[PDB]
């Protein structure tokens, strides 16, 4: 019967896609980096 | 005589050749595809 479209079902994929956006650290390397610091403020001394 | 052109023979190719047209399936690949789905509508989540 024709009528079988009365219980026709919907299925959901389990696979997320997350919207197009940046995943960061495209900076890394770029600059003087220090790995591992400990402290509230870490200093740089400059001389002129 | 002319009139052996009353019992001349044809000859028939056995290579046909099917019209000039496309054989699909271009874009196969180019999108994100699920196979094997059920239902009349199928759902994709998207997280922001």
């Amino acid at each position: 019967s024709l009528a079988l479209s009365q219980i026709e079902i919907q299925q959901f994929l389990s696979e997320a896609h997350a919207e197009f956006q940046s995943e960061g650290f495209l900076l890394q390397g770029a600059v003087r980096t220090k790995s591992g610091t400990k402290g509230s403020i870490v200093h740089f001394p400059v001389f002129g």
